[PDB]
């Protein structure tokens, strides 16, 4: 099943951990090594208890103190690691929508790869934290079919996996064929309804059947029929339906692909999935890119930031 790389540390003592952290920042200097080896070895819920003990003992906010002592990517990784799990995805979405400029790669990445259950959780958290409706904020900063597809997904009303109705699979496959390849132009609405509301098990069957009747994989047709933000979203949805860990592994790969590194994306995926399916993401990363995620990271990052990442990911050998 699904498996992360971070678990609750046994023999957990919040007060003790708070003191270790406190001693690592007191006086001039900062013992980063001590901080990273500790926080990456504690589950997210435990980090929250440490933060609570820290404030109780010293009357200081652990996160703000680290924001003062830490710098750069390492600081960003530590701050994201301290964000409550139930609020992280909402946090990211909020930052991708705030100020002039909307970060579409973020909206697409999260809303496409998160399950209906997760999306429901994210919407509640977002509203309680920012006193604003997530859907309304998305609509306000986006437009066209891209916006429409995101809204469909945000409803979290995807059909439930039940017995497969063969005739419905043929109907849907043929409907997609007719809405794209056999149509002068494209019927985006058809693509949105089907890909956004049908059950996961149903769609996996539709993808195979579509391949059989058209000679094309649904991804190829999408690339041939659509463009812009809509194309990226549709591909994210399809890839997620097939395998969320694969889609995420691919997102990671392209983050460390070529000159430089998309650090924000790199941190987001590793942190948000660390306690869910990061282990699976590794297996999908190896099987599809001839290398282990560990090596990719180990050879694209530097310093403490690099050390923290490797400890969270693990898998040195894969
Ligand atoms: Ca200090
Ligand atoms: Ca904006
Ligand atoms: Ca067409
Ligand atoms: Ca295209
Ligand atoms: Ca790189």
């Amino acid at each position: 099943a699904l498996r992360g790389t971070v678990t609750d540390f046994s023999g957990f003592d919040g007060r003790a951990d708070a003191e270790v952290l406190r001693k690592a920042m007191k006086g001039l200097g900062t013992d980063e090594d001590s901080i990273l080896n500790l926080l990456t070895a504690r589950s997210n819920a435990q980090r929250q208890q440490i933060a609570e003990e820290f404030k109780t003992l010293f009357g200081r906010d652990l996160v703000n103190d680290m924001k003062s002592e830490l710098t750069g990517k390492f600081e960003k990784l530590i701050v994201a690691l301290m964000k409550p799990s139930r609020l992280y995805d909402a946090y990211e979405l909020k930052h991708a929508l705030k100020g002039a400029g909307t970060d579409e790669k973020v909206l697409t990445e999260i809303i496409a790869s998160r399950t209906p259950e997760e999306l429901r959780a994210i919407k509640q958290a977002y509203e309680e934290e920012y006193g604003s409706n997530l859907e309304d904020d998305v609509v306000g900063d986006t437009s066209g079919y891209y916006q429409e597809m995101l809204v469909v997904l945000l409803q979290a009303n995807r059909d439930p996996d039940t017995a497969i109705d063969d005739a419905q699979v043929e109907l849907d496959a043929q409907a997609l064929f007719q809405a794209g390849e056999l149509k002068w132009g494209t019927d985006e609405e058809k693509f949105i309804t089907i890909l956004g509301t049908r059950s996961v098990s149903h769609l996996r069957r539709v993808f195979d059947k579509y391949m059989t009747i058209s000679g094309f994989q649904i991804e190829e047709t999408i690339d041939r029929e659509t463009s812009g933000n809509l194309e990226n979203l549709l591909l994210a949805v399809v890839k997620s339906i097939r395998s969320i860990p694969a889609y995420l592994a691919e997102t990671l790969y392209y983050a460390m692909k070529g000159a430089g590194t998309d650090d924000h994306t790199l941190i987001r995926v590793i942190v948000s999935r660390s306690e869910i399916d990061l282990f699976n993401i590794r297996k999908e990363f190896r099987k599809n890119f001839a290398t282990s995620l560990y090596s990719m990271i180990k050879g694209d990052t530097s310093g403490d930031y690099k050390k923290a990442l490797l400890l969270l990911c693990g898998g040195e050998d894969d």
